[PDB]
C-alpha cells in the first residue's frame, strides 16, 4: 500500500485449549548484501590432519530463515507446564508472515559513513516447495530465531557442498550447480508483505515419560515359573535341571530384549579421576565412507550415556550445548562449568549403557576333553523382539530433520532428536535486489559496480501442537521440574544488569512415570 | 500506482507440456543518457585499406532491448533435453514486460 | 478352427504415452519330448569337495516359458530413452498368447 502505512502487527503469545496449544513468535531481523551480488565457487583440501574435511561447493548472495529450535516457539514457563502434565506432543500446522520492510543505502565520503532510506529499492522472497534445492535446515547449525523476544538477529548466508573427487578439493562430472534466480520470486517495496502456510504429515507423538519398571523384572515376585533351566553335569557327564523360583530375575525366561548398542569411552566429571594429557581423536568412534574415516558424534539410538548418581558419561553419546552464544571461528578451550551436558538416565530401565560391554556368547564346542567357553561382545544390532526408547528433546534443541531420498531406509528417527519428515517445512530464501552505480558507456561485459545497501524487517511464526494427556493410577507424588536455587545472586532465564539473557540449565521432557 | 509499491515480480522458469515448451526469463538492466540528449550525424571514409568500410549515418539518444540469442531463453540442461529427444522445433508466441523503474 | 487357418499374428512394438509405456514381444519356440514321457528321480552326493552340492529331486516330462529378463521386452534404443529421461519405473500388467501350433 504505502510509505506511511504499516504492513503488519506484533504477535507474541501462547493459547492452551484442551488437547491443542497454539504458539505465536515475532522477531526483528537484519539482512546483509552477501558476496557483493555474486555466486562464488568454494572448496577445501585436508585440514587438522583429516581428508574427511575436504569438500567442493558454491556460496550464494541469498539468506534464509531457520525456526528449528524449541526456544524459538516456547517460553521457559510454558515448557515447564507441558513437561509436568502431558504424556506426549506432536506438530500439526505452520504459518509464516514477513512485513514492515525497510531498505537503507550506506555511503562513505572521506570517512563520514552516512546512512539513508531508499524508498524505491526491492527485496526478493521465495519458498522451495518441491525440494529441488539442497536442504541445510536440519543439521544443528546457528542462525535460528532467538530465545528472547527483544533480541535482534542477522540472517545466515546460504551455501552447499556437492561431490568432491578422491577426498580432494576438485569436482566430478556428477557434481551439480544450482541457481536461485532460476526459480520464480515475489518482489517487495516498503509497502509490501509476504505470507506462507504449511501442514505437517502424520507422525508419531514424542514420549514425555520415564519407565517405572525394568525390562528384565516383569514376572510376578510371589509366583514361580512352570519352566526349567540346565544347571549342571554329574561325574559321568549327564545333564541336570532346576525349576525357576519367584523373584530370581537373573535366571527367568524372557519375552523381550533390549535395543542396539556400540561401545563408547566413559569419562568422569566433577570429582572424576580420569587419565592425564590425552588427545581424544585417534581413539574416537568412526564410520568409513568413500575412502575416508568420519567421527559420527551423536551415536545411533538405543543406548544410555549416564547411569544416575554416577559421574561417568559417554561424551560422544551426549548432546553438548553452550549457555551463551559464541563468535564465529572460535578455537578457545572450554571447561565443564561453561558447558551444558545432557543425561539420558531415565531410559536406563530399557537402554543399555554405552561405556560397558553388551553381553556374552559361546565361542567353542564342549567335549569330555574340552571345557565350555564364552566371549564378551562390544557391539550388537537389531534382533526380533527388540524394544528401546528414542533420545529426549530439549528447549535448546532441534524439532525436525529431513529423511534422505535413497529409496531405502529403516526406522526414521534422527540421532540428535525430534521428528523425521519425508516432506519437511520448506526453505525460505531472501535477497537484496542489485541496484547499479553510475554507468556512462556500453559494454558486453557485466556490471560489477553497485550502490551499497542492507535490509531490515519483522517476521511472525505461528505453530499448532497436538497434546496427549496423562491417565496415571499412581497413588504417591511424582518428580517435577522446579525453580530451585540456594542463595541466588541472579534470576535464571532473565536479563542481567548489562541486558544479556542468562540460561544456566538444560531442560528435558521426562518427569512423569508410566508402568511397562 | 506508488513510490512504495512494486510494479512486477521475478519469473525465471521452463514448463514442458507434450508438444509445447514455455520459457520465462527475467533480467536487471541499466540505461545511460546517450549523446547528452542530442542526435548526431556519423560518417566514415576508407579504413584498413578498404572503401567498403565507408558509410554515412545518424547516432541517437535512445537505447533498445535485444533477445535474438538462444542462451537468453534456454538453460544448458534444458537445451540438452531438447537436442537428445526431438526431430524439430519452431517459435509460436512472445510476451514482454518492463517494470520496477528507478531514475 | 482349422488346418488352413492361422491362430494369431506377429506383434513386436513399443508405445510411449505420457506416464505409461507398453512393450510387445513375439518369438518362435521348439519343444522336445523330455524323459520319453516319464518322471525320473534325480539325486546327487558331494561334488568338487562340497556336501552343499548334495540334493534329492524329481525331473519331469514338461517344459516351461520364462520371461524374467529385461532384453526379452526392451530394445537397446528403448532402454536408452528410459535411463536418460526418468527418475523411476515399475511393472503394472502382463498378457500372454500361445498360437500357430505344429506337431
Amino acid at each position: 500500500d504505502g510509505v506511511g502505512n504499516a504492513s503488519g502487527d506484533w504477535h507474541c503469545d501462547s493459547t492452551w485449549m484442551g488437547d491443542r496449544v497454539v504458539t505465536k513468535s515475532t522477531r526483528t531481523w537484519v539482512l546483509p548484501s552477501y558476496n557483493n551480488h555474486q555466486y562464488r565457487e568454494i572448496k577445501s583440501g585436508s585440514v587438522d590432519g583429516s581428508n574427511a574435511n575436504a569438500y567442493f561447493g558454491y556460496s550464494t548472495p541469498w539468506g534464509y530463515f531457520d525456526f528449528n529450535r524449541f526456544h524459538s516457539h516456547w517460553s521457559p514457563r510454558d515448557w515447564q507446564r507441558l513437561i509436568n502434565n502431558y504424556w506426549g506432543f506432536r506438530p500439526r500446522s505452520l504459518r509464516v508472515k514477513i512485513f514492515n520492510i525497510q531498505v537503507k543505502e550506506v555511503t562513505v565520503q572521506d570517512s563520514t559513513t552516512t546512512i539513508a532510506n531508499n524508498l524505491t529499492s526491492t527485496v526478493q522472497v521465495f519458498t522451495d516447495d518441491d525440494y529441488q534445492l539442497p536442504y541445510v535446515v536440519g543439521n544443528g547449525t546457528e542462525g535460528c530465531l532467538p530465545a528472547f523476544p527483544p533480541q535482534v538477529f542477522t540472517l545466515p548466508q546460504y551455501g552447499y557442498a556437492t561431490l568432491n573427487r578422491d577426498n580432494t578439493e576438485n569436482p566430478t562430472e556428477r557434481s551439480s550447480f544450482f541457481c536461485l534466480e532460476y526459480f520464480p520470486s515475489k518482489m517487495l517495496r516498503t509497502g509490501n508483505n509476504f505470507e506462507f502456510t504449511y501442514n505437517f504429515e502424520e507422525v508419531p507423538f514424542h514420549s514425555s515419560f520415564a519407565p517405572s519398571q525394568n525390562l528384565f523384572k516383569l514376572a510376578n515376585p510371589l509366583v514361580d515359573q512352570y519352566l526349567y533351566r540346565f544347571v549342571s553335569t554329574n561325574n559321568t557327564g549327564g545333564v541336570q535341571f532346576n525349576k525357576n523360583l519367584a523373584g530370581r530375575y537373573a535366571n527367568t525366561y524372557k519375552n523381550w530384549f533390549p535395543g542396539p548398542m556400540g561401545r563408547t569411552q566413559g569419562w568422569n566429571l566433577g570429582s572424576g579421576v580420569n587419565r592425564a594429557s590425552v588427545s581424544a581423536f585417534a581413539t574416537t568412534n568412526r564410520m568409513e565412507l568413500e575412502g575416508a574415516s568420519y567421527q559420527v558424534p551423536p551415536q545411533p539410538n538405543g543406548m544410555t550415556n549416564n547411569l544416575q548418581g554416577s559421574n561417568t558419561y559417554a561424551l560422544e553419546n551426549t548432546m553438548i550445548f553452550n549457555s551463551q552464544p559464541a563468535n564465529p571461528g572460535t578455537t578457545a578451550t572450554y571447561l565443564e562449568g561453561n558447558m551444558l551436558i545432557t543425561s539420558e538416565s531415565e531410559t536406563q530401565p530399557v537402554n543399555r549403557v554405552a561405556y560397558n560391554v553388551g553381553g556374552q556368547m559361546a565361542t567353542n564346542n564342549q567335549s569330555s576333553t574340552t571345557a565350555p567357553a564364552t566371549g564378551t561382545y562390544n557391539l550388537q544390532e537389531i534382533v526380533p523382539g527388540s524394544v528401546w526408547m528414542e533420545r529426549d528433546v530439549y528447549l535448546q534443541g532441534p524439532i525436525w530433520a529431513k529423511i534422505p531420498e535413497t529409496g531405502a531406509h529403516f526406522h526414521p528417527s534422527p540421532a540428535m532428536g525430534g521428528f523425521g519428515l519425508k516432506h519437511p517445512p520448506p526453505m525460505m530464501l531472501i535477497k537484496n535486489t542489485p541496484v547499479p552505480g553510475n554507468i556512462t558507456s556500453f559494454s558486453d561485459v557485466p556490471v560489477s559496480s553497485f550502490i551499497t545497501q542492507y535490509s531490515t524487517g519483522q517476521v511472525t511464526v505461528e505453530m499448532e501442537w497436538e497434546l496427549k494427556k496423562e491417565n496415571s493410577k499412581r497413588w504417591n507424588p511424582e518428580i517435577q521440574y522446579t525453580n530451585n536455587y540456594n542463595d541466588p545472586q541472579f534470576v535464571d532465564f532473565a536479563p542481567d544488569s548489562t541486558g544479556e539473557y542468562r540460561s544456566t540449565r538444560p531442560i528435558g521432557t521426562r518427569y512423569l512415570t508410566r508402568p511397562l
